[PDB]
């Protein structure tokens, strides 16, 4: 529901990710996880991560959050049109994640804070209000596929 300016914005600081992704993810997991402990209790294989200097130090924590941005950008890049990326990513994480819609907003208030913290410049007041509408968009579809799955959106 974005506008064509809106989405160009979103995709301008994406472009900012897609130079380090990795390093982005990295941090957004640890932002995550530090923010809303319970998120943490999703992922068996993070259960020994005891503090930021743990999760810093884990490769399978930062591989795993260059999955989540590298799937995330393939969906921003759509432009809402994002339907057959958007359907396996929300039927996985209903079935066997069992990620709350609740979950998808803690991880989008980190993006959007981990944005804010790396790219202060390029990430002003319309960028960031793209972004949200975005990311808004991301949780309000994931929420509805739900739904249509049987589960609570
Ligand atoms: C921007 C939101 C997110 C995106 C784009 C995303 C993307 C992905 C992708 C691409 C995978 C691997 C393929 C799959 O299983 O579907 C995955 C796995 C997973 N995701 Fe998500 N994810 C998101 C948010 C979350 C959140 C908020 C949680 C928990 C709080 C979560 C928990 C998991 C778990 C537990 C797995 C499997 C990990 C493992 O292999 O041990 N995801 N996610």
């Amino acid at each position: 529901g974005l506008s064509d300016g809106e989405w160009q914005l979103v995709l301008n600081v994406w472009g900012k990710v897609e130079a380090d992704v990795a390093g982005h993810g990295q941090e957004v997991l640890i932002r995550l996880f530090k923010g809303h402990p319970e998120t943490l209790e999703k992922f068996d294989k993070f259960k020994h991560l005891k503090s930021e200097d743990e999760m810093k130090a884990s490769e399978d924590l930062k591989k795993h959050g260059n999955t989540v941005l590298t799937a995330l950008g393939g969906i921003l890049k759509k432009k809402g049109h994002h339907e057959a990326e958007l359907t396996p990513l929300a039927q996985s994480h209903a079935t066997k994640h069992k990620i709350p819609v609740k979950y998808l907003e803690f991880i989008s208030e980190a993006i959007i804070q981990v944005l804010q913290s790396k790219h202060p410049g390029d990430f002003g007041a319309d960028a960031q209000g793209a972004m949200s509408k975005a990311l808004e968009l991301f949780r309000n579809d994931m929420a509805a596929k739900y739904k249509e799955l049987g589960f609570q959106g």
